[PDB]
């Protein structure tokens, strides 16, 4: 029970049309998603909300590499958007932040994991969402099959209250493991979600449905 | 909580599996529709007299439209009030199970090749999800490791969902299936026959019968 | 939980033996071992119920082919032995009959099961016990252990009221694998059954310790 | 080293595939050249001219009697001289198998439903042995498991014997086979053709031209 | 709930090992008594001496004959009122189990060498089974093999049943029985003294003291 | 690959020979027992119907090493070329090695652990019986028992092999030789269900009902 | 649960990775406190100072009679009332523990080499259990199947304890032992950092904010 | 091929088991030969008579320094020239080891706990390496999984070096050995003669002598 | 065969673990040169002398361009003729190693943290491939897995290359490595003293020597 689907995107056209289509919970960024849209983030934030309504949730990362400033960041986030859910990546300093706003109550993900270990400390410190970087432990190297199913394991085992939001993916076969690993919470870009509905077997098998019934009955109606 | 359905709309051949085997009802799609060279509503009439009202039936919208779709499945349910109505999972075919979801009509995602594909089905809100089983292993993949996926997926994150295994030319296909765990399956007639018509059966109970006869004369107590 | 273990045979003197000794719980029969006893099957089923006592179960197998009189058969056994179960062959004939029964709450075991499909076809008809012919399946260049493994896994998956009851033994290992891939229920050969309990290597330690305890102390007792 | 074979008697179909496909021979049983109603020799010599004097032949005998076996396969060699025959593995056909290597006349063990009854073929002296996987899928069986046991025992104990799979209803079934490591096949026309109609090569191959197109104007070089 | 034993008759060992470990009672059998050259009613006296009154005593009948077996039991429970009477698994002795478990007397069913010889015991009745580890490895079988079994057994269809694993040469064998899930276990003196007696662990202390006496002078807070 | 029958039923064995491609017969005390035949008077029955390009095994009967030397004269007079049966004990290890030194072949029998196989093997018996179904009836594993005895010749005894025997399934007889068994003895019964599978006769009778439907002959 | 300890005496590397990391406490053994060169009432008074009253400590009995471990028991809780006490899992400090918890103490059986001496200390009582991991490495074992045993033990059999992990040089043998299930580990300062300083982490931060700082020329909002 | 020997000193057993067994010659220890009683040039003496020359003995040396142990193996080789002089795998035993390859005298690399300190021992010349098999099992380790290793590392790295495996208590543990691909092995007294007292063997023998005497009256031909 | 080098600067301890070990030379890096504080010409003299003629030597570049890596290649050559160039294996790495290559001058392609980089190494023609075992555990890795990947693909691939296992912190990464086939490996000297250095070896040894002494009164022959 429980899956979260995102979109990791800040093309308002794209959602708008994707959350048509798929059955999204709400919609991930990063400083390099952002910039590349050329949106002020305030800006962005409103055109989201509009888009996607009040019932779903947004994530919003912080720019600096201390703490202090990283904890000043997420209160600017929260005064533009008091539901989102502010990313923090793992290292030492956001490990300080992560630890003082959950003593604050503030939700947080504990991004750019490339590790289990990593993730791990992210959940005991408070963060309730972990954002393992599936492509880029790939990219480098590694497994990320089986650094997903580590860190999954790792948060089944001994942190019930957080969950895995997997994210970084070139295709449709890293985000399916992630799945199939039991992450209950996963943030797909435009390309890889849209390749999940556009396979050509089904295309063509439909085809086939439609001349059939053409051959036998003249109309596509009943 | 198994069902099992037959997969055709041959109603000789429905009358006769239904009084033998356990069924919960009938699928058909449009070519099965079509092959049946029968106007789908007089069909649909037809399966409803020979199943009773027990019985559930399940049938295709044709539109590739979500606004058609919908009334499409409008039409089938005017005909039938409790039909699951089948909706294939692409772009179009999630807006419309989306819409049906929210006004509480029951849907079945089909033409399902994938795991992932049929998974978000599952939460866009249909209850039933159905790989093509067999297509899956025409086109070179492994349906066996395709369901085990899609059961996998809704068995850790959509329990209110299932699996409706369907497309088969083997009984070794849907004995793998329900294996997976798939909590509903939809045979053809030849491979449901197969399951009831091992050779080993009858010529163990014709052993049986020679053996009584020889002691006592008579097949009778 | 409960084991229930079963003799397959109408070997009077042999189930009186065997039943003083093992924990059975009843007699199972089919139409070549009522053959080969030669009694009248209702003269059978007398002297069965008088030397097992009134707690035990017994099954017998109907001889028709055709639904219509398997059920009568089922009512004449039934007649005899208010608590038998019935014993049906699964193919089609069988499954009809099985289906009417148990509409009626009459308890019925699907019998010759030779593939898992098939007997979980009897289970989802209502049989409550589904009998594989475990050595039969070995002997026609199959796998016994595979398919009783099948078949227990779908009754543990779809059909908790039904439960298999492992058939057809030449060997104690055949037997052994059932209960160990979850057979809830088992009926015995008596020579497969005398062979559990008739390891040399058990004669061999206790000859040994009555050795010890004689060269010690010159009689056998405290 | 691999043969693939077409079963079938259908000499339009034969013709068609033995240009696209690189076909060793064709496989024919009893019920194959029943349903094309063609008279045995007839169809033998129109196979052999089909198919070139490269290639290999097989037909099965007809009768139960092991002596009428051998005549049977008297009369394939008169009308095929390098024909292969099949010969069910049972007792009389174990019998003239025997009796057929013996005069050093190639021979196929056929109906093969266990792997214990193929190898006493092998060990009898039949060249190739033919277990109907999709007959041990349709009873029950595991015709993965079978054949796996059945190339492993070749492999240990028979190097001068090879599996020729056949009876197919899915790729799956027969990618299975020849994954075991066996070094013959026989394919219905319908897998045949499944192997090479894959709707996702017809898709890129289409991308493929609309991209050409639009850089160059013609699909030229 | 563990219960862990010593399997001995060694009074001097017993009270030494009961002040290290945790031991729940002392198990015999005839020979451990008659190499102890003590009759076993002293013997039993002297062990309720050394263990204190709640602890648990294990002894074997001698007869043969289920009847007399019986009686033997009855004469151990007049002197220990507690103790657990061992009975071999055989014929005589599963008629012995099943009639003192209907009369409410606890059982051991001991000398157990298979996984269906053990799980009859346990059908009959007896509380306990007591597989002999290493007589069946000493045999040419697999203990560890012959253990998972039984204790498979047991988890699926006796759940008031448990194993004592007993007869043991190695600590690989013992460790591996609870590993497999046994609840309750007896070991010789010199197997229980193995797994308390590591000379890394003496290495390590030893280095631990002396980097300690080097920073602070002697081995004191 | 040597396949033997495992039976002293003279009527069986001719019928099955014909049949089977089979390198011989086994016996043992208690099949030469059922059948009621002196052994030398079964003996000269079974080489008449196997005829003279076929191979016997017999079992000796004494406990002592050197008796059962003399009982291998007594067989190998009967039968110049018999494999001489014997038990895997300490009196039979002996008996072995003084038999490889006069070249007399041996089968080293009653094996139930591939340790004690291994045994005779290295003391210069050819084959070696486990007894499968006698491992299986006495609560061990038999496929377990003969793959371990299998591997331990390939890594250690090329010119050795496995003799698999006692047998009550065809699934038993099949894992052996899974298993890499080089030889196998089978009973009458065991033999039989080899060929004759129901499904096989069922789908000949569909061949043939096709066949004369659509000819009116079952004749080419 | 979890409980994340570090394994040193620095008051300095405490307190900076107390602020940091989710810490519940501070384990340390003779030889750490040797180490540091402080007296070990001096040591542990910092201790609290610098954790405050929330956390957790453990410290080590020096002794090799239980006697006089479990004198050094109370002196250690006359110190710090709520302190854990480890004791070698050996005879004398198998007493030891067997004492200490029939008063209601808590302990942790330390310097565990093998998964069976592990769970006796377990049996006899004490809560926590410390495999050295990188010790069981270093003298040619396996430390992750030792660890992977010990935790099945606990599971199996004594709910009421757990593993506590110790003795690293990597950061993948602490790694396996939480995949193994310890609910507990205590960590070296030089591991505890690597888990938390890892160059493609840093890589992917700066990348992050030059792309922003270049889009909008400043690293704000 | 196999080297099989007694790791004894009992001039009775080895005769006796010599008749019996195809041993290859015999090992000793500094404990088995203490035990004995006899010098060891006396031992060495009896061992040469009762086995004869076509056999191998080994023998161990005693001082901890490498320059001793060189000495010590000359005085061997003065003893019984074709003796293995067995080293222990430490520092010293490995420069000993090096030092004796030169001079072209065998050797064998004994006291191996772990697989990486057999290798070195391997590269360093030594041509058998004796794991401690008992003994890895008896301090908490898996004997099974060491020798896995030791033999692995041999395989691909040193082929000319083979495991002598060493230590035992059960016969499981020594045919795990050879199962492992161990060309050499040594087996105490009671182990060997475990392979050769199986009850099984003795039960189907009497049956085999009563189903004979009831047909024919007179146990023989 | 195999390979095995230290991985250090220390004079010292080489010529000891040298006297000891079967060392075929020693590697070097950067930072191991640099903390020795002696030139590179000055410390491969002096790794020259104690090592002595018939051992290899290992040197790296410092460089990051491919002109200026080859040119300090050429002064390694120089000062030690059949010197090991070390090269990590980045894009101007891989510029160097190609053109050393078709100079026939060898190569090892060292800072290795991936299978696919290692393998694009040994194509460009390096001998030696060094993945940075420790490291890779450093980093959230699994050097166990990344060492079978980059074995495996040499094995398929490029006979000619092998790899050189370097960087660790325990000998179980060390062990894993050979296991997994490399043919050379490089050892820091904590790790390589860890292999000779178990306190079971002493312990067995004092026992030894106990009995002897028990029963002769000398420690001597």
């Amino acid at each position: 029970g429980g899956m979260e689907l995102y979109l990791d995107t800040a093309d308002i056209v794209a959602i708008k049309r994707l959350a048509k289509v798929l059955p999204i919970s709400g919609v991930t960024t990063n400083p390099s998603i952002v910039a590349k849209s050329g949106k002020p983030i305030f800006l962005l934030l409103n055109e989201l909300q509009e888009v996607l309504g009040s019932d779903k949730l947004l994530f919003a990362q912080v720019l600096s590499s201390n703490a202090d400033e990283m904890i000043k960041e997420t209160y600017q986030l929260r005064k533009a958007v008091p539901s989102i859910v502010t990313k923090i990546p793992v290292n030492a300093q956001g490990l300080i932040a992560i630890k003082e706003l959950t003593q604050q109550g503030i939700p947080t993900l504990g991004t750019a994991v490339y590790g289990a270990g990593q993730g791990f400390l992210a959940a005991l410190a408070g963060a309730k969402y972990i954002a393992p970087y599936v492509n880029r432990i790939d990219a480098q190297g590694g497994n990320s099959k089986d650094t997903v199913l580590e860190l999954q394991k790792l948060l089944d085992l001994h942190c019930p209250q957080s969950l895995v939001l997997a994210a970084s993916f070139r295709t449709p076969r890293q985000a399916l493991d992630c799945i199939l690993a039991g992450c209950k919470s996963i943030t797909l870009p435009v390309d890889v979600a849209e390749l999940f509905i556009s396979d050509p077997a089904v295309d063509a098998v439909i085809t086939k449905f439609d001349q059939d019934w053409c051959n036998a009955f003249g109309t596509l109606s009943f």
